[PDB]
């Protein structure tokens, strides 16, 4: 059955719920709709030119041709609001152009009305109702997703706190190519960790334990961080043995009160001190005390096999100690629906460390996490 077909017409707002959820093959929701989630993303349901040369002349005039040498009128990828374009600029450089949908903004709340609406009469709202907290979330989440400027000055950003990387770094911003509606960075080389579980041991140990690393400095040293990693938005180039990054739509700066009690929380954890962790769980309004013992159970149990982790000085198996399956109960997905949901902080937090960790399972990769913890830890608390 497809209902594929009417989700590919509301596609952001799919996607973004996906992100949101864990439509992610993860061991409770219903396998038949993570796998229609899926069949989703991958589907390049593409729009006549004329719409993206809509955006483009709206937002760049009618000279932006001139800047270029070739404009490649097919897409080479789909993004969940628009398209991506390869360009070749006026001296030879050669570009990637985010260009939007037009009125992608204005369509939010008719979008989303739509979803719930397709996701209703397929029965798994599954509380029975349209849940009231979680369309807020999702159209502020949208919104937030559509505007490029921001995503434009959250890259720049980014490349500062990276200048000089021996192993990470991120594609230049194009200002004169620029605008609220169209994204174009510099080109990358090499290919998407998607398509990279053939490389071998060594390979795939290095760039996860880099992974992982900077994962620590976005959330304990830097004020910004990559939410909802993913591993189809990091380039790797054998050629440079280096790792891109790509979409800063996901960069988010929260308040330090957030981020100096999640370090508590895995400090603890690292201890395999229980009541700790879930103290400052309760502080940080994730659980509010008083949540049925035997679901705070598994989120605590889950919480402590990050621990496992950064207690041991052997090396982790990723791929068997740290699966969906073994800690989807980082963010039990019954807690949006309560009377005073989570800060959206602190599911952020869970969402990158937990998102590392399985980009490492994913890979099948393997490092002891300790000594990056302990000095994590430590310079933290130089800090002050
Ligand atoms: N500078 C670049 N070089 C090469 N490929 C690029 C570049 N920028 C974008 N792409 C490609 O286009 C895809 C989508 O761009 P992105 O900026 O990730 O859009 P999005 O709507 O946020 N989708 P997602 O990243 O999956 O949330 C990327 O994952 C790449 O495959």
């Amino acid at each position: 059955e497809r209902i594929v077909r009417t989700l590919c017409k509301v596609r952001g707002a799919a996607l973004k719920l996906g992100q949101m959820l864990s439509i992610q093959d993860d061991a409770f929701i219903n396998p038949h709709l993570a796998k229609i989630f899926e069949r989703v993303r991958q589907s390049a349901d593409f729009m006549p030119l004329k719409q993206m040369m809509k955006t483009l002349n709206n937002d760049l005039g009618p000279n932006w041709r001139d800047k270029l040498e070739y404009f490649e009128e097919r897409p080479f990828a789909a993004a969940s609001i628009g398209q991506v374009h390869l360009a070749r600029m006026k001296g030879g450089r050669e570009v990637a152009m985010k260009i939007q949908y037009p009125g992608v903004a204005q369509s939010i709340n008719s979008d989303v009305n739509n979803l719930m609406a397709v996701l209703n009469m397929s029965n798994m709202l599954p509380e029975g109702l349209f849940p009231e907290h979680l369309i807020d979330v999702l159209r502020r989440e949208l919104a937030l997703e559509c505007d490029y400027q921001r995503e434009a000055a959250c890259a720049r950003k980014f490349r500062d706190l990276l200048k000089g990387h021996p192993f990470f770094y991120v594609p230049e911003i194009v200002d004169e190519l620029c605008s609220p509606h169209v994204l174009t960075t510099e080109l990358v080389s090499g290919f998407p960790l998607d398509q990279a579980e053939g490389l071998s041991q060594e390979i795939r140990n290095e760039i996860c334990y880099n992974i992982l690393v900077l994962c620590l400095r976005e959330l304990f040293e830097f004020h910004f961080m990559q939410t909802d990693p993913n591993w189809s938005n990091f380039f790797y180039d054998p050629q440079q043995h280096k790792v891109a990054l790509l979409d800063f739509g996901a960069t988010r700066e929260y308040d330090r009160s957030f981020t100096d009690l999640y370090i508590q929380i895995i400090r603890a954890a690292a201890d395999r001190d229980r009541e700790t962790v879930r103290a400052k769980s309760i502080e940080m309004k994730f659980l509010t005390g008083y949540e049925v013992k035997v679901m705070e159970d598994a989120h605590l149990d889950a919480i402590l096999i990050l621990g496992e982790a950064f207690a041991s000085d052997e090396p982790f198996d990723f791929g068997t100690q740290s699966t969906t399956e073994k800690i989807h109960n980082l963010i039990p997905v019954m807690l949006r629906h309560r009377l005073v949901p989570p800060p959206e902080e602190t599911y952020s937090l869970h969402k990158k460390m937990g998102g590392s960790f399985l980009i490492c399972s994913k890979l099948k990769a393997r490092f002891p996490c300790k000594a990056m913890f302990e000095e994590a830890y430590s310079n933290y608390c130089k800090r002050q």
